[PDB]
């Protein structure tokens, strides 16, 4: 049942840390931030270059933060694979580790100050985020052997409290074709070779063989079959790993006490969407908009939902609505008991968000973290 004494299980909505041997269930809420870098060519958490990776763990334990999203890409998790771009004056204890090992240090470091890990899947090369689990040169059964070497590994870490399957499942053409080209992912199309729904069912039985005591978090998709997308207005207009409007009549054939779906959700920093416009009812547009593409999976089915990113530059050298759209976010996010999440991201060098650090990485954004500090109290 689980190799660490703790054993992780979703009951109704709500995340609970089960300790074996004594019984002692405790809910859990994750107030989460994302720190990448793994699953970049840099093969390690980035800022190392500028703080001691101890320093950035206590700051982000000072503001509140009891979580970490860990993306990863295959070589980063594989023995003899190099870091790049570290700042060994600052950093001597990691002189002569490889990525894998410095992974190990981070996580055994956050969990000594209770942080939970979530380990993400996030590229299967180092370069950029595949549409589907799978590639030309890396198959379905490749991606599939590497989550089962991971949950070996880390599942003997009591803090790391599952596995978000698959970073942003998409498509990289539009409808129709996107449904049927094989180029992206679907769900409810019915071919399990594209339908992530499917997909995410037999990667998330291998791991549970291996680490029963896991979540598994399954994101959404972009597109998920025609029917669905045309059944709302805004139906083609969700984020990657953000469309989970198939949850419903095409649910993950996953126990229900394991299953935990991660909606992916942005602002304009990210990408102009039609409704963020005053011309289409913005802001007051935005709670049913979330309804409808990943809210209701909580509110109406009551699974459990976890956001796994969201950001923006909250008005620091971008769109200033993102200020009025990341506040609603969190207004909504608050009235309607979506406590889990994941901000992304802690890095400040994301092209399109920023974030809570600023571009020195050492100073946070004052009325960015304010805003979000709402969630956790």
């Amino acid at each position: 049942q689980t190799p660490t004494g703790i054993y992780y299980e979703v009951r109704g909505d709500t995340i609970y840390m089960i300790n074996v041997t004594s019984g002692e269930e405790t809910p859990i809420h994750l107030f989460g931030v994302n720190w990448f870098g793994f699953e970049t060519c840099n093969h390690v958490v980035h800022g190392l270059w500028k703080r001691n990776w101890e320093d950035m763990l206590l700051q982000i334990k000072s503001l509140g933060f009891n979580a970490i999203r860990l993306p990863f890409c295959t070589e980063s998790v594989k023995p003899g694979t190099q870091p790049i771009g570290i700042d060994y004056s600052k950093n001597p204890d990691l002189r002569g580790l490889d990525s894998l090992q410095i992974m190990e240090k981070i996580i055994k470091k956050a969990g000594d100050l209770g942080i939970f890990v979530l380990l993400d899947y996030h590229r299967i090369g180092c370069t950029h985020i595949e549409p589907l689990w799978y590639t030309e040169d890396f198959s379905e059964e490749d991606f599939i052997n590497t989550w089962i070497e991971v949950a070996k590994r880390f599942g003997k870490y009591w803090n790391v409290i599952g596995a978000d399957l698959k970073n942003e499942p998409h498509s990289v053409t539009s409808p129709p074709a996107a449904y049927t080209d094989g180029t992206g992912a679907t769900w409810g199309m019915g071919n399990p070779a594209t339908d992530w729904n499917l997909a995410a069912e037999r990667i998330g039985k291998a791991i549970l063989k291996v680490a029963p005591h896991w979540l598994i978090f399954v994101e959404g998709t972009q597109f998920t079959n025609p029917k669905t997308d045309s059944s709302y207005k805004w139906g083609y207009n969700a984020w990657w790993g953000g469309n989970l409007m198939a949850v419903k009549d095409y649910p993950v054939n996953l126990p229900k006490n394991k299953l935990v779906y991660s909606p992916h959700v942005y602002g304009p920093d990210v990408y102009n969407q039609p409704y963020f416009g005053p011309a289409k009812g913005f802001p007051d547009n935005l709670p049913d908009i979330w309804y409808h593409h990943f809210g209701y999976v909580k509110l109406e089915l009551g699974y459990s939902v976890v956001i796994g990113e969201f950001g923006g530059k909250y008005g620091h050298g971008g769109d200033p609505r993102d200020v009025i759209w990341q506040n609603k976010l969190v207004d909504w996010m608050i009235e309607n008991k979506f406590c889990d999440f994941f901000y992304w991201s802690w890095n400040p060098d994301s092209g399109d968000t920023g974030g809570i650090l600023q571009d020195d990485w050492t100073t946070i954004w004052e009325d960015k973290y304010n805003n979000l500090k709402r969630l956790m109290d």
